[PDB]
């Protein structure tokens, strides 16, 4: 927290007395719609605690991309204060688009929404330390009125480090190896999924029977023979068990920005 305060530029910094709180949003903490140095915003709010506070801040601060959720500023005077303000957008979540209001897309629209969440990825991947999204779903997706995306909630991200196996059952050798940026190609290739079927992953199993099955069984979700092939290639590449053997960003955004010269 000391730490913290000497590091973050000093116009990041925010009073809690600079927030209006108005509606709440999502619900670890609570989410709030509001208003700050007059701008409309998301507030973020907290309920080992202080660590994750912080982490979440000096990964938020370093953040500019247009496909990424625009940072504002944080409260730290205190650990009962603590919170996260970034930009507030309208549109809402691709999750609430597509499964609440079940609003139907064409081709162009998905794949615009799915090269910016790309574009975001790609982003955080190559900047010099390389950041790990780690919590990617429809409802970190969210969306401008005009169609185009941005990735939000960097409340489990990470940064990027830098026995005899032979014998090793698959969980144990999977807990040794240490996860990398593929860990995020995985959760993008179930969103593209849910993107073009407009359904959630595995929708009539348990998050974590769906987990289950993926991780243990090797299921996967149907690829109906409908999807076009460029696509059907990178969920098919994007959502391998071997981590190595998922598609970097930057080549998803080559192929779906492809896609869009023939929509
Ligand atoms: C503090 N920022 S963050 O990136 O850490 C984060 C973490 C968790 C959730 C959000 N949510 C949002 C939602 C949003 N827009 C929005 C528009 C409409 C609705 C409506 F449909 F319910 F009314 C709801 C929401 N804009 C920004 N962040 C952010």
């Amino acid at each position: 927290i000391l730490l913290l305060r000497a590091g973050l530029p000093s116009h990041f910094h925010l009073q809690l007395s600079e927030i209006e709180f108005h509606e709440i949003i999502g619900s670890f903490g609570k989410v709030y719609k509001g208003r700050c140095r007059n701008k409309i915003v998301a507030i973020k709010r907290y309920r080992s605690d202080v660590d994750m506070f912080c982490r979440e801040v000096s990964i938020l601060c370093q953040l500019n991309h247009p496909c990424v959720i625009q940072f504002v500023g944080a409260c730290l005077n205190d650990p009962s204060q603590f919170a996260i303000v970034t930009q507030y957008i309208s549109g809402g979540s691709l999750f609430s688009l597509l499964h609440e209001q079940k609003r139907i897309l064409d081709l162009q629209s998905k794949l615009i929404i799915a090269v910016d969440v790309a574009k975001g990825m790609e982003y955080l991947h190559n900047l010099t330390q390389p950041i790990i999204h780690r919590d990617l779903n429809s409802h970190n997706i969210l969306l401008y009125e005009d169609g185009h995306a941005v990735v939000a909630d960097f409340g489990e991200s990470r940064f990027l480090q830098s026995g005899n196996l032979r014998w090793m059952a698959p969980e144990v050798f999977t807990q040794c190896t240490r996860y990398t940026i593929k860990a995020d190609v995985f959760s993008y290739a179930l969103c593209l999924w849910e993107i073009l079927t407009g359904e959630i992953p595995f929708a009539h199993l348990k998050p974590a029977a769906a987990a289950a099955d993926m991780a243990y069984h090797h299921i996967r979700p149907p690829i109906g023979y409908s999807i076009p092939k460029p696509i059907s290639s990178l969920l098919i590449r994007g959502w391998n068990a071997c981590p190595e053997g998922r598609p970097e960003f930057s080549e998803v955004v080559m192929k779906l920005e492809e896609c869009l010269c023939n929509i």
